[PDB]
């Protein structure tokens, strides 16, 4: 839609908040980059 709704970015980066950390326990097989 565009999301101008400033609320649902953080949402979305409440989800990237735990997504970063878990990245560098590096729990995941392989993981990204997230630091």
């Amino acid at each position: 839609l565009g999301k101008k709704d400033t609320e649902t970015v953080y949402s979305e980066v409440r989800k990237a908040v735990p997504d970063a950390v878990e990245s560098r326990y590096s729990r995941t097989e392989g993981s990204l980059d997230g630091t």
